[PDB]
């Protein structure tokens, strides 16, 4: 009972098939009872560069700035930014966090990288002294992605190796990183290539999945998994 | 005549990676070389891809779709100015320095905005046209990356798993995608940690490597060298 979902969602369309991923998802968790926020990232022009300007007042030192030193000690004394600080209590408060966002690069678009990179700071997702000593630790992740390729060339043996390959950085490196447990990924292959008969047939896959995600094993988040 | 762009993402003038790319300028311009240096963070630049990167009428207007409007703002020649700027700078060079911290295993999102925006289908890659035929073949490109993490985080059995590991989606994803050969990375791991004479030997040992990348081999940029299997 009471769970609450948070979903991060980075695509400029509305219309688009990652719109419709997340419109399911608002719409299914929402129908069980769920507590749902969603952070549009365009929609609120989220800031994706981390400068100086995410500390209120007085720098720790002015002289030379250290971004990581200086979010730190602005943490501790509640002097960050508010758009951080905001995303940081939808986190805190959070069951479930779910990103929703188009394969950029192999990778997850700018304005996605800059959320992680000055929303989950030191003090807040983790400390130093990481992974299972994460600070997130009980919460649950999970990675939805759309991309261009087709799933035969996210293979081991096919041009663009296989997709877990990519998820290492974003799976391992940040989200175990700060102690969460991780789910597996929700990849939907090509859809701008695909029939209207897959893209619902993907869509449909993907409401199916949410309607049984609180009895999900997280996957076991090692480097054998992923290679 | 070599034309060498250096891609720096670092918010402090007097850090480590500011030493980094200093050398590399003041080493590379010593050679002779052409220098260029995109300084992201100074330049402001922009790191979201949005339609204002786009000027006049949109292809789609009713459904924005980012990849297909860049690529034909691209061949009608209306990409907002900073995409056009840059791309000018890569057109250029023969070398590709990207100079940052790594952040979550990968660029700071400033430097990820600029491969999102700069590198568009038309000019660094078409469908089909990447990979070993990708449009920016015969251009070297090198990661100069620095770390929080030591050495011995970044092996095989470490906490971090081996370094090689993250360079997959920037190395192979990105730079091969787009034709580059892809020079072997160098890592300079957990200066914050080191001694002086430690982040001196750093410093010298980047310059040293410089002195003679012309003459270096390109990796074989494949799984099996990023990951062992
Ligand atoms: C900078 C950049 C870098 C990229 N790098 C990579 C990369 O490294 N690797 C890679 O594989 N790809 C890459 N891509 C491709 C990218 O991942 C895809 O373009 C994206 O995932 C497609 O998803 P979409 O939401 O944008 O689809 P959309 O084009 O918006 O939608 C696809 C179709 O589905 C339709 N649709 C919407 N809702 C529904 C619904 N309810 N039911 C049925 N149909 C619906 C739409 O009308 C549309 O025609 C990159 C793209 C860009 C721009
Ligand atoms: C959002 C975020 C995410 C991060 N994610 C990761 C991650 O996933 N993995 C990871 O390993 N790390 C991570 N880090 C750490 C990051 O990679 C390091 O903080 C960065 O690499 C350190 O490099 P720097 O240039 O900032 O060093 P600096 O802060 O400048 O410190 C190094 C020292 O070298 C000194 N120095 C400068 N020039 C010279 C010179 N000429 N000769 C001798 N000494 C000199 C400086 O004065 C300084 O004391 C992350 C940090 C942040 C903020
Ligand atoms: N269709 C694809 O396979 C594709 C398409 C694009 N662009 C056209 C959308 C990109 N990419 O931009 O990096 C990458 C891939 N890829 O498989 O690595
Ligand atoms: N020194 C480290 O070990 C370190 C430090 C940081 N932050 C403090 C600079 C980050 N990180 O930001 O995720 C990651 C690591 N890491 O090895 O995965
Ligand atoms: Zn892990
Ligand atoms: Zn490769």
């Amino acid at each position: 009972a009471g769970k609450k979902v948070l979903i991060v969602y980075a695509h400029q369309e509305p219309k688009s098939f990652n719109g419709s991923l997340k419109n399911v998802a608002v719409d299914e968790l929402s129908r069980q009872g769920c507590t749902v926020t969603v952070s549009d990232l365009y929609a609120m022009n989220f800031e994706p560069r981390a400068t100086d300007k995410d500390i209120t007042g007085t720098l720790s030192n002015p002289e030379v700035f250290n971004y990581g030193v200086e979010t730190h000690e602005a943490y501790k004394q509640r002097s960050l930014a508010s758009d951080i600080t905001d995303e940081q209590k939808k986190v805190r408060e959070a069951d479930l966090v779910i990103f929703q966002f188009p394969l950029y690069w192999f990778s997850v678009p700018a304005i996605l990288k800059g959320w992680m990179d000055r929303v989950l700071c030191q003090g807040f997702a983790f400390d130093i002294p990481f992974y299972d000593s994460g600070l997130l630790q009980g919460k649950l992740a999970l990675l939805s992605v759309t991309t261009g390729g087709t799933a035969e060339m996210y293979t081991k043996t096919g041009v663009n190796g296989d997709s877990r390959y990519f998820l290492w950085p974003l799976q391992h490196g940040t989200l175990h990183f700060c102690g969460f447990k991780v789910l597996a990924p929700q990849i939907s292959f090509a859809p701008e290539i695909a029939s209207e008969e897959e893209r619902k047939g993907m869509v449909a896959a993907w409401s199916q999945r949410l309607q049984t995600i609180w009895k999900e094993e997280p996957i076991p988040c090692t480097a054998h998994w992923h290679f």
